[PDB]
């Protein structure tokens, strides 16, 4: 499936997150070349940008009570505009703050949670637009 590459996609680049930083990943046990360009984009969008997404963060503050649709409401501020590559990096490296907040509020329980809301919100919201527009190669093309 389309959906089974983009949990694979996530879970990938949450990963890759949390062992960047120091944090454990082991709630967590051409796709290659996505994976690749992912994790690449996201390092350069957080080193140029530094986005704390104060805003989102803080709307969310995310505990294990929080449900899903809370999760959707704020992501969708990425998005007000509508679907872009840039954007999409941006929800990715949202969902990789948050994990890595969750560590830090001793929630660990929410990083597997964050990945499936991801998912979900990934193939729901946002696969509509990358499918239209030449799918993930051409993110490859953009920046792999």
């Amino acid at each position: 499936h389309m959906s089974q590459s983009n949990r694979e996609l996530v879970v990938d680049f949450l990963s890759y997150k949390l062992s960047q930083k120091g944090y454990s990943w082991s709630q967590f046990s051409p796709m290659a070349a996505v994976k690749q360009a992912l994790r690449e984009a996201g390092d350069e969008f957080e080193l140029r940008a530094r986005r704390a997404f104060s805003d989102l963060t803080s709307q969310l503050h995310i505990t294990p009570g929080t449900a899903y649709q809370s999760f959707e409401q704020v992501v969708n501020e990425l998005f007000r505009d509508g679907v872009n590559w840039g954007r999409i990096v941006a929800f990715f490296s949202f969902g990789g703050a948050l994990c890595v907040e969750s560590v830090d509020k001793e929630m660990q329980v929410l990083v597997s949670r964050i990945a499936s809301w991801m998912a979900t919100y990934l193939n729901d919201h946002l696969e509509p637009w990358i499918q239209e527009n030449g799918g993930w190669d051409t993110f490859v093309d953009l920046y792999g």
